[PDB]
DNA sequence: ATACCGCTAGGGGCGCTGCTAGCGGTGC
DNA sequence: GCACCGCTAGCAGCGCCCCTAGCGGTAT
C-alpha cells in the first residue's frame, strides 16, 4: 500500500540515521531502504499502541 | 518532510481502524489525518528503538 | 497554476453559497471545492470577456 | 478576502494576456494586478451565473 | 522489451472486457495474456499513427 | 492502473522515434514520457477495435 | 533463488494431485502453484533432515 | 520431469550445505548433484505430508 | 540428467516528480 | 492589496528495480 507521510525533519534524519547504521554493519544495498525501515518503525510502534 | 511509506495491508487497516476510533471519540475532522497518525506511530516507534 | 486572488466579502460569501447549494443537490464530498468552483466562475468570466 | 485558485495553465496565460494589453492601452502600474483583473472576472463570471 | 504503462481505469477495464470475450470464444488459457492484447491493441495504434 | 507490458523491440523504438520529435517540436520535458505517448497509443487501438 | 529440479513422474502426479485438492478446497487461484507447494514440500523435507 | 522451484536464499544454502557434506563423506562426483539431493528433500517432505 | 541461459507474464517496492487543496508567513 | 514563499494532506505518474511463475533452449 502506497503511503504519504509528512514528517519531522528530526524524525527524517533519525530514521536516516538508522540506515547508514545497517549499511556500515551490513548491509545488502538498497535492501535496508527508507521505505522499509520507516515501514518497520511503524509497525513497531503499532504492536506497542496495542499493549497500552 | 514528504515521504512514501509501502507497508503491509494489515498495518494500512490497522491504521484507519484507529482513525475511525479516534473520530469515534472525538474528533475534530482532518485533524486526525492519515499521515499525521502514522508519523505519530513513526515517532513512537522510534523512541522505542532507541530504549534497546 | 497556483494563484492568489484578494476578493471582496461579497464574492467570497456568494461562492460559498454556491458550494453549500451543490453539496446540498449533490454532491461529492470535496469536489466541489472552493478553489474549483471559483476558478469554474473565472474561466466563465474568461469566455464571457472574449 | 485571500483566496488560492488552482487554474488551468490557459486561463493562467490569459489573464496574463489581459493585463499585456491593460498596461499597452493604458496603464498605471501596479494598479492592473493579476488579482484584480481575475477577481474582476469572477465577479463577473458571478453575476452570470446569477442571470441563468 | 519490458515496460511499464499507467493507463485509464477505463482503458484497463476495456481490455480485461476483450480478454473475457477471447476466452468465451476461444481460447488457449494463458495466450490470451493482458501483456499480448494490450500490446496487441499498442501495435494497432502504431499502424494507424502512420 | 501500473500495468506491465512485453513488446516487440521495433515497437519500443518506434515510440521512443516519436518521443524524439515531439521533444524536437515541442515539447514540455517529462510531459511526453514514454507511458504516455504509449498510453496515448493504446487507447488510439482500442477506439479502432469498436470501430 | 532460481531453481531447476529434476524429479520422477510420480513425485510431478502428487504434487499436481495436492494442487488439485487445494483449488478444490480453497484457494487463491495462482497463490498455490506449482513452484510453491513443491518449495513447501522440500523445506518439509528440509526440517525433518536435520 | 523437468521442474522450476523458486526458494528462499537459506534452503538455497542449506542444500548447497548437505552436498559438501557429502562430497566430504563420499562421494561421486557430479552423482550428488543439486537436482538429485533437492529432489531427493522433496520426495522426503512427500512421504511426510501423507504421514499426517 | 545437470545447471546454466534466455523469454513473457504478472506483482509490488522504491524514490522521485507532478498535481489540487487550504492553511500560513514575508515585504512591498 | 499584492505576489511570491513555505507547510500538511492525499492522489497518482514515472521508470527503474527485484521477485514469482512457467515456458523454452543448450551444451556438458
Amino acid at each position: 500500500a502506497k503511503v504519504n507521510l509528512y514528517i519531522s525533519n528530526d524524525a527524517y534524519e533519525k530514521i536516516n540515521a538508522i540506515i547508514e547504521k545497517r549499511r556500515q554493519e551490513g548491509a545488502r544495498e538498497k535492501d535496508v531502504s527508507f521505505s522499509a525501515t520507516a515501514s518497520m518503525l511503524l509497525e513497531l510502534g503499532l504492536r506497542v499502541h496495542e499493549a497500552q
